[PDB]
Protein backbone atom coordinates (compact mmCIF):
# COMPACT_ATOMS: atom_id res chain seq x y z
CA UNK A 1 0.00 0.00 0.00
CA UNK A 2 2.64 2.51 1.18
CA UNK A 3 6.27 2.59 2.70
CA UNK A 4 5.28 4.69 5.34
CA UNK A 5 2.68 2.54 6.77
CA UNK A 6 15.78 7.26 8.08
CA UNK A 7 15.95 9.03 4.30
CA UNK A 8 12.06 8.69 3.74
CA UNK A 9 8.86 10.92 5.04
CA UNK A 10 5.74 10.52 4.20
CA UNK A 11 4.13 12.88 1.07
CA UNK A 12 0.92 14.77 0.50
CA UNK A 13 -0.65 13.35 -3.07
CA UNK A 14 -1.23 9.69 -3.14
CA UNK A 15 1.06 7.39 -4.47
CA UNK A 16 4.31 8.93 -3.79
CA UNK A 17 7.35 9.42 -1.01
CA UNK A 18 9.68 11.90 -0.46
CA UNK A 19 13.56 10.72 0.09
CA UNK A 20 16.21 12.91 1.66
CA UNK A 21 17.91 14.91 -1.67
CA UNK A 22 21.13 13.89 -2.45
CA UNK A 23 23.17 15.26 -5.27
CA UNK A 24 24.34 11.91 -7.30
CA UNK A 25 21.01 10.54 -6.63
CA UNK A 26 19.29 13.80 -8.16
CA UNK A 27 21.68 13.85 -11.19
CA UNK A 28 21.00 10.24 -11.97
CA UNK A 29 17.06 10.14 -11.64
CA UNK A 30 16.66 13.35 -13.84
CA UNK A 31 19.05 11.24 -16.44
CA UNK A 32 16.88 7.57 -15.99
CA UNK A 33 13.75 9.91 -16.43
CA UNK A 34 14.58 10.11 -20.09
CA UNK A 35 16.66 6.88 -20.51
CA UNK A 36 15.64 3.19 -22.06
CA UNK A 37 15.40 2.54 -17.64
CA UNK A 38 12.67 5.30 -17.50
CA UNK A 39 10.19 1.90 -16.15
CA UNK A 40 12.86 0.00 -14.39
CA UNK A 41 13.25 2.63 -12.11
CA UNK A 42 10.56 4.68 -9.52
CA UNK A 43 8.96 7.98 -11.07
CA UNK A 44 10.73 11.06 -9.77
CA UNK A 45 8.81 13.96 -10.11
CA UNK A 46 11.22 16.57 -9.09
CA UNK A 47 12.42 17.79 -5.66
CA UNK A 48 10.49 19.90 -2.76
CA UNK A 49 11.02 22.00 0.54
CA UNK A 50 10.05 20.31 4.02
CA UNK A 51 10.62 21.86 7.28
CA UNK A 52 14.19 23.65 5.73
CA UNK A 53 15.27 20.19 3.62
CA UNK A 54 14.62 19.15 -0.02
CA UNK A 55 13.54 15.91 -0.71
CA UNK A 56 13.31 13.73 -3.97
CA UNK A 57 9.50 13.48 -4.83
CA UNK A 58 9.10 9.68 -5.78
CA UNK A 59 6.32 7.16 -6.87
CA UNK A 60 5.94 4.96 -3.83
CA UNK A 61 6.35 1.27 -5.35
CA UNK A 62 4.38 -0.26 -2.75
CA UNK A 63 0.95 1.89 -3.87
CA UNK A 64 -0.40 -0.76 -6.44
CA UNK A 65 -0.10 -3.38 -4.17
CA UNK A 66 -2.31 -5.18 -1.17
CA UNK A 67 -0.40 -5.73 1.47
CA UNK A 68 3.13 -6.17 -0.51
CA UNK A 69 6.15 -8.29 0.60
CA UNK A 70 9.55 -6.75 -0.03
CA UNK A 71 13.32 -7.67 -0.70
CA UNK A 72 15.90 -5.36 -0.91
CA UNK A 73 19.05 -7.50 -3.39
CA UNK A 74 22.39 -5.03 -3.20
CA UNK A 75 23.59 -5.43 -6.84
CA UNK A 76 27.34 -5.55 -7.84
CA UNK A 77 30.70 -7.76 -6.67
CA UNK A 78 31.72 -3.96 -5.45
CA UNK A 79 29.91 -1.83 -2.40
CA UNK A 80 32.03 1.35 -2.30
CA UNK A 81 33.67 3.78 -4.63
CA UNK A 82 37.66 3.48 -5.75
CA UNK A 83 37.64 7.30 -4.10
CA UNK A 84 37.23 5.31 -0.88
CA UNK A 85 40.41 3.65 -1.27
CA UNK A 86 42.34 6.35 -1.77
CA UNK A 87 40.92 8.38 1.02
CA UNK A 88 41.89 5.35 3.05
CA UNK A 89 45.53 5.46 2.12
CA UNK A 90 45.86 8.96 2.33
CA UNK A 91 43.94 9.65 5.42
CA UNK A 92 42.23 6.87 6.97
CA UNK A 93 38.78 7.47 9.19
CA UNK A 94 39.11 4.48 11.60
CA UNK A 95 35.93 3.44 12.43
CA UNK A 96 35.08 1.71 15.78
CA UNK A 97 31.44 0.40 14.86
CA UNK A 98 32.65 -1.37 11.92
CA UNK A 99 35.42 -3.37 13.89
CA UNK A 100 32.87 -4.40 16.45
CA UNK A 101 30.32 -5.37 13.77
CA UNK A 102 33.11 -7.16 12.26
CA UNK A 103 34.39 -9.20 15.36
CA UNK A 104 30.79 -10.51 16.33
CA UNK A 105 30.41 -12.08 13.62
CA UNK A 106 34.19 -13.40 12.90
CA UNK A 107 36.37 -12.66 16.12
CA UNK A 108 39.47 -14.06 14.14
CA UNK A 109 38.84 -11.81 10.99
CA UNK A 110 40.31 -8.47 11.84
CA UNK A 111 44.30 -8.22 12.12
CA UNK A 112 46.35 -8.05 14.99
CA UNK A 113 46.60 -3.97 14.12
CA UNK A 114 42.64 -3.56 13.70
CA UNK A 115 42.43 -5.35 17.58
CA UNK A 116 45.29 -3.08 18.45
CA UNK A 117 42.93 0.06 16.89
CA UNK A 118 39.95 -1.35 18.20
CA UNK A 119 38.87 0.00 14.48
CA UNK A 120 38.86 -0.73 10.92
CA UNK A 121 38.81 1.18 7.06
CA UNK A 122 35.28 1.45 5.76
CA UNK A 123 36.75 -0.03 2.29
CA UNK A 124 38.25 -2.93 4.19
CA UNK A 125 35.03 -3.24 6.39
CA UNK A 126 33.02 -3.11 2.83
CA UNK A 127 35.11 -5.87 1.16
CA UNK A 128 34.86 -8.10 3.95
CA UNK A 129 30.89 -7.76 4.07
CA UNK A 130 31.15 -8.81 -0.47
CA UNK A 131 33.66 -11.58 0.94
CA UNK A 132 30.81 -13.88 3.73
CA UNK A 133 27.72 -13.01 1.68
CA UNK A 134 27.00 -13.10 -2.19
CA UNK A 135 28.48 -10.25 -3.60
CA UNK A 136 31.78 -10.98 -4.39
CA UNK A 137 31.47 -14.62 -5.63
CA UNK A 138 27.64 -14.04 -7.32
CA UNK A 139 27.89 -10.32 -7.77
CA UNK A 140 24.64 -9.39 -5.49
CA UNK A 141 23.17 -9.87 -2.16
CA UNK A 142 19.96 -10.18 -0.18
CA UNK A 143 20.12 -7.10 2.20
CA UNK A 144 16.51 -7.64 3.75
CA UNK A 145 12.93 -9.06 3.94
CA UNK A 146 9.59 -7.14 4.98
CA UNK A 147 6.90 -9.90 4.84
CA UNK A 148 3.16 -9.36 4.66
CA UNK A 149 2.39 -10.72 8.12
CA UNK A 150 4.51 -7.17 9.10
CA UNK A 151 7.68 -9.12 10.30
CA UNK A 152 11.14 -8.08 8.92
CA UNK A 153 14.46 -9.52 8.70
CA UNK A 154 17.96 -7.80 7.76
CA UNK A 155 19.83 -11.50 8.64
CA UNK A 156 21.49 -12.20 5.45
CA UNK A 157 25.05 -11.40 6.35
CA UNK A 158 26.27 -14.63 5.66
CA UNK A 159 23.87 -15.47 3.01
CA UNK A 160 26.36 -16.59 0.50
CA UNK A 161 26.01 -19.77 -1.24
CA UNK A 162 24.09 -20.28 -4.69
CA UNK A 163 21.18 -22.51 -2.38
CA UNK A 164 21.44 -20.33 0.52
CA UNK A 165 20.03 -17.71 -1.82
CA UNK A 166 17.78 -19.84 -3.70
CA UNK A 167 16.46 -20.80 -0.06
CA UNK A 168 15.99 -17.54 0.89
CA UNK A 169 14.03 -16.50 -2.76
CA UNK A 170 11.98 -19.83 -2.03
CA UNK A 171 10.85 -18.68 1.54
CA UNK A 172 10.46 -15.07 0.07
CA UNK A 173 7.87 -16.72 -2.95
CA UNK A 174 6.24 -18.97 -0.46
CA UNK A 175 5.25 -21.41 -3.49
CA UNK A 176 3.27 -18.99 -5.70
CA UNK A 177 4.30 -20.07 -8.80
CA UNK A 178 2.95 -16.69 -10.85
CA UNK A 179 4.96 -13.95 -8.26
CA UNK A 180 8.01 -16.02 -9.49
CA UNK A 181 6.92 -16.48 -13.10
CA UNK A 182 6.49 -12.58 -12.87
CA UNK A 183 10.02 -11.65 -11.61
CA UNK A 184 11.52 -14.02 -13.86
CA UNK A 185 9.84 -12.18 -16.88
CA UNK A 186 10.70 -9.01 -14.87
CA UNK A 187 14.66 -9.34 -14.16
CA UNK A 188 14.64 -10.72 -17.95
CA UNK A 189 12.91 -7.67 -19.62
CA UNK A 190 15.59 -5.25 -16.88
CA UNK A 191 18.47 -7.04 -18.56
CA UNK A 192 17.50 -6.60 -21.74
CA UNK A 193 17.24 -2.79 -20.88
CA UNK A 194 20.70 -2.50 -18.89
CA UNK A 195 22.17 -3.65 -22.06
CA UNK A 196 20.65 -1.23 -24.57
CA UNK A 197 20.94 1.64 -21.55
CA UNK A 198 23.07 4.82 -22.38
CA UNK A 199 22.68 5.76 -19.04
CA UNK A 200 24.08 2.46 -17.53
CA UNK A 201 27.09 1.94 -20.42
CA UNK A 202 28.30 5.17 -19.51
CA UNK A 203 27.81 4.97 -15.37
CA UNK A 204 29.45 3.26 -12.42
CA UNK A 205 26.58 1.52 -10.44
CA UNK A 206 27.16 1.29 -7.03
CA UNK A 207 25.53 0.21 -3.88
CA UNK A 208 22.18 0.52 -5.26
CA UNK A 209 19.50 -2.48 -5.17
CA UNK A 210 16.71 -4.19 -6.73
CA UNK A 211 13.74 -4.32 -4.64
CA UNK A 212 11.32 -6.93 -5.54
CA UNK A 213 7.69 -6.56 -4.53
CA UNK A 214 4.68 -9.02 -4.41
CA UNK A 215 1.32 -9.48 -2.48
CA UNK A 216 -0.93 -12.46 -2.42
CA UNK A 217 -3.14 -11.14 -5.25
CA UNK A 218 -0.06 -12.64 -7.63
CA UNK A 219 0.71 -8.96 -8.59
CA UNK A 220 4.67 -9.12 -8.31
CA UNK A 221 7.30 -6.02 -9.85
CA UNK A 222 11.03 -5.17 -9.63
CA UNK A 223 13.01 -1.97 -9.81
CA UNK A 224 16.69 -0.67 -9.54
CA UNK A 225 16.40 1.81 -6.37
CA UNK A 226 19.21 3.89 -4.57
CA UNK A 227 21.44 5.84 -6.95
CA UNK A 228 23.54 7.38 -4.09
CA UNK A 229 26.81 5.99 -5.37
CA UNK A 230 26.57 6.01 -9.02
CA UNK A 231 28.71 8.26 -10.98
CA UNK A 232 29.75 9.06 -14.95
CA UNK A 233 32.51 7.60 -16.55
CA UNK A 234 35.08 10.36 -17.03
CA UNK A 235 35.48 11.52 -21.15
CA UNK A 236 33.21 9.26 -22.52
CA UNK A 237 34.81 5.61 -21.01
CA UNK A 238 32.13 2.91 -20.73
CA UNK A 239 32.04 -0.24 -18.56
CA UNK A 240 30.55 -3.75 -19.72
CA UNK A 241 29.56 -4.56 -16.50
CA UNK A 242 30.36 -8.10 -15.85
CA UNK A 243 34.06 -8.55 -16.47
CA UNK A 244 36.17 -8.56 -12.56
CA UNK A 245 36.71 -5.20 -10.53
CA UNK A 246 40.63 -4.11 -10.99
CA UNK A 247 41.21 -1.00 -8.69
CA UNK A 248 41.70 2.22 -11.78
CA UNK A 249 38.68 0.15 -13.74
CA UNK A 250 35.67 1.05 -11.89
CA UNK A 251 33.80 -2.23 -12.99
CA UNK A 252 30.95 -2.92 -10.80
CA UNK A 253 30.12 -6.29 -11.59
CA UNK A 254 26.18 -5.51 -11.81
CA UNK A 255 25.22 -7.71 -15.23
CA UNK A 256 27.49 -10.39 -13.48
CA UNK A 257 24.71 -10.46 -10.49
CA UNK A 258 21.90 -9.94 -12.64
CA UNK A 259 22.97 -12.77 -14.74
CA UNK A 260 23.57 -15.08 -11.47
CA UNK A 261 20.24 -13.78 -9.55
CA UNK A 262 17.92 -14.44 -13.47
CA UNK A 263 19.98 -18.47 -12.80
CA UNK A 264 18.82 -18.74 -9.42
CA UNK A 265 15.34 -17.66 -9.82
CA UNK A 266 15.32 -19.67 -12.71
CA UNK A 267 16.41 -22.78 -11.33
CA UNK A 268 13.72 -22.42 -8.05
CA UNK A 269 11.19 -22.23 -11.05
CA UNK A 270 12.04 -25.53 -11.93
CA UNK A 271 12.07 -27.21 -8.71
O1 LIG B 1 26.01 -2.48 8.97
P1 LIG B 1 26.33 -3.07 7.61
O2 LIG B 1 27.31 -4.22 7.68
O3 LIG B 1 25.10 -3.37 6.78
O4 LIG B 1 26.93 -1.81 6.80
C1 LIG B 1 26.53 -0.53 6.30
C2 LIG B 1 27.71 0.41 6.35
O5 LIG B 1 28.13 0.60 7.69
C3 LIG B 1 27.27 1.73 5.74
O6 LIG B 1 28.35 2.68 5.71
P2 LIG B 1 28.32 4.00 6.69
O7 LIG B 1 28.29 3.36 8.06
O8 LIG B 1 29.60 4.74 6.35
O9 LIG B 1 27.08 4.81 6.40
C4 LIG B 1 26.78 1.47 4.32
O10 LIG B 1 26.47 2.71 3.68
P3 LIG B 1 26.93 3.21 2.21
O11 LIG B 1 27.69 2.04 1.63
O12 LIG B 1 25.62 3.47 1.51
O13 LIG B 1 27.78 4.45 2.37
C5 LIG B 1 25.56 0.59 4.38
O14 LIG B 1 24.92 0.50 3.09
P4 LIG B 1 23.38 0.97 2.84
O15 LIG B 1 23.26 2.40 3.34
O16 LIG B 1 22.59 -0.02 3.66
O17 LIG B 1 23.15 0.86 1.35
C6 LIG B 1 26.01 -0.76 4.88
O18 LIG B 1 24.92 -1.69 4.92
N1 LIG C 1 10.40 4.62 -4.29
C1 LIG C 1 10.21 3.81 -3.25
N2 LIG C 1 8.95 3.47 -2.90
C2 LIG C 1 8.77 2.66 -1.85
N3 LIG C 1 9.68 2.12 -1.03
C3 LIG C 1 10.92 2.51 -1.38
C4 LIG C 1 11.26 3.32 -2.45
N4 LIG C 1 12.63 3.50 -2.51
C5 LIG C 1 13.09 2.81 -1.49
N5 LIG C 1 12.11 2.17 -0.76
C6 LIG C 1 12.27 1.37 0.46
O1 LIG C 1 13.27 1.96 1.27
C7 LIG C 1 14.39 1.05 1.44
C8 LIG C 1 15.68 1.83 1.41
O2 LIG C 1 15.82 2.47 0.10
P1 LIG C 1 17.18 3.17 -0.39
O3 LIG C 1 16.86 4.01 -1.60
O4 LIG C 1 18.24 2.12 -0.53
O5 LIG C 1 17.54 4.14 0.84
P2 LIG C 1 18.89 4.34 1.72
O6 LIG C 1 19.93 4.93 0.77
O7 LIG C 1 18.50 5.28 2.84
O8 LIG C 1 19.27 2.96 2.21
C9 LIG C 1 14.22 0.04 0.31
O9 LIG C 1 14.90 -1.18 0.58
C10 LIG C 1 12.69 -0.08 0.22
O10 LIG C 1 12.11 -0.90 1.20
MN1 LIG D 1 20.66 0.99 0.70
Amino acid sequence: GSHMSGSFKAAGTSGLILKRCSEPERYCLARLMADALRGCVPAFHGVVERDGESYLQLQDLLDGFDGPCVLDCKMGVRTYLEEELTKARERPKLRKDMYKKMLAVDPEAPTEEEHAQRAVTKPRYMQWREGISSSTTLGFRIEGIKKADGSCSTDFKTTRSREQVLRVFEEFVQGDEEVLRRYLNRLQQIRDTLEVSEFFRRHEVIGSSLLFVHDHCHRAGVWLIDFGKTTPLPDGQILDHRRPWEEGNREDGYLLGLDNLIGILASLAER
